[PDB]
């Protein structure tokens, strides 16, 4: 549809650079925080549906996904969660992820460390460590399906993108970076998600 671009304040900015430029060696930690989030948008649909049920409607297993695609070296995390509206998009993406970015970042210059992200609320940007682009499709039951892409230069876009394939909820597309293949293997990504399936109260799907 019409593709609309956005700029990321100053601290965002500084965080994706920050991110996308770092020699932290334990990357991994980008599954951890994307899951992570994923789990956290299921219980918010779960919650609606103890009142409704009928706030499910065509998508009733709340489930995470894992997806690697080596052809186009991809990989992508998606749910059936509550998904983000044009203007959740915006806002998580770039309003309310600005005082947990400048706390984050205050902390690293205080001894902290990256893996601490997500305490700050803004785990999603751990996606650049793996990334070069990272492409945000969603879909909330109040508004059509969204489009939200950045490459980390300065700004992101949001475009309306129908898409009947996500009913609902949040699919994240990874582009790895060159050096960075190793999560697009099986084995990796089977490790990495035990480690804290048993913690996450709904089924993660890996597709191989
Ligand atoms: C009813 C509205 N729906 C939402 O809010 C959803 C969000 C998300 C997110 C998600 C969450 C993020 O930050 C979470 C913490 N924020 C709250 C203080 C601070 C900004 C970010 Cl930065 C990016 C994404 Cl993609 N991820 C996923 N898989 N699903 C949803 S459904």
């Amino acid at each position: 549809g019409m593709t609309e671009t956005f700029a990321f304040q100053a601290e965002i900015n500084q965080l994706m650079s920050l991110i996308i430029n770092t020699f932290y060696s334990n990357k991994e930690i980008f599954l951890r925080e994307l899951i992570s989030n994923s789990s956290d948008a299921c219980d918010k649909i779960r919650y609606q549906s103890l009142t409704n049920q009928s706030v499910l409607g065509d998508e009733p297993h709340l489930r995470i996904r894992v997806i690697p695609d080596r052809v186009n070296k991809t990989l992508t995390v998606e749910d059936s969660g509550i998904g983000m509206t044009k203007a959740d998009l915006v806002n998580n993406l770039g309003t309310i992820a600005r005082s947990g970015t400048k706390s984050f970042m205050e902390a690293l210059e205080a001894g902290g460390d990256m893996s601490m992200i997500g305490q700050f609320g803004v785990g999603f940007y751990s996606a650049y460590l793996v990334a070069d682009r990272v492409t945000v499709v969603s879909k909330n039951n109040e508004d059509d399906a969204y489009t939200w892409e950045s490459s980390a230069g300065g700004t992101f876009t949001v475009t309306s993108t129908p898409d009947c394939d996500l009913k609902r909820g949040t699919r994240i597309v990874l582009h790895l970076k060159e050096d960075q293949q190793e999560y697009l293997e099986e084995r990796r990504l089977k490790d990495l998600i035990k480690k804290h399936s048993e913690f996450i109260g709904y089924d993660i799907e890996l597709m191989v």
